[PDB]
């Protein structure tokens, strides 16, 4: 009954259904619950991931329209910290999967979201071009 | 105060930001609303308007997940009807611009909203490709 607070990130590029299934699932771990998302920089996701399409404002831009979507951090910290879940009170972070969590674990705080395949914008735009035989 | 209920219709084919916009504009066309948003059938937009990338099942699903959709109709007519408003006891029409729709506009159900340009889904593939100089 008590509302539980859930933190998940992300690069949230070109939103799909998969990321909206992911936030879905994060969003219904708890009964009660308040769904924060971090959205990462353009600057640390190019360094550390890569290429953004959209910018940091777009990305952002985009999840506001997500029903599952209570709170947003645009840009969050590229990894998570101790100090940043006492900050904004976060109970739990929702991920995907030395272990970078192993911590999260021992903590009682990592709660495993699964990923959907074949339906991100970029398969949708493969379904597009299998639509030309190539001879 | 009294609660209004609104509809949309389209084929939210690769949905994005634009569609996003459209629909957070058609909620809160008043304080108190109910938005109900019509997707269209696969046959009818293929045959009247294009080929759909994505199935009905699969445009639906995405709508699902966008704050401001309280009722989806899958499929909905192809045409708006009067009967089709009273049968959902629909209040307004929220649509872009012999004229198709004076009947709308005559019954002071016609409200209009706009178009987003520069977020579509192909617009995103077209930033991607314009990263590859040509030479
Ligand atoms: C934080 C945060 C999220 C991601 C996505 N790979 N990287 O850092
Ligand atoms: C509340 C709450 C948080 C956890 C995990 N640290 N258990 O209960
Ligand atoms: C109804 C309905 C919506 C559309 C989109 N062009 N066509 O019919
Ligand atoms: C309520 C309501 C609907 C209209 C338009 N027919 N005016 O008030």
């Amino acid at each position: 009954s008590k509302n539980v607070v859930i933190y998940a990130d992300g690069v949230y590029d070109m939103l799909h259904l998969g990321h909206m299934k992911q936030l879905e699932q994060a969003k219904k771990l708890f009964e009660n619950t308040t769904l924060i998302v971090g959205v990462t920089s353009d600057n640390e996701t190019k360094l550390f991931k890569g290429q953004v399409v959209q910018t940091l404002e777009e990305r952002t831009e985009t999840l506001k329209h997500i029903r599952w979507v209570d709170e947003i951090i645009s840009p969050c910290p590229w990894v998570v910290t101790p100090e940043f879940l006492e900050k904004y009170k976060i109970d739990y972070v929702a991920h995907d999967d030395e272990d970078i969590y192993a911590w999260l674990k021992r903590a009682g705080k990592f709660k495993a979201t699964q990923r959907t395949e074949g339906v991100s914008t970029t398969d949708l735009i493969v379904r597009i071009l299998k639509n030309y035989e190539d001879y």
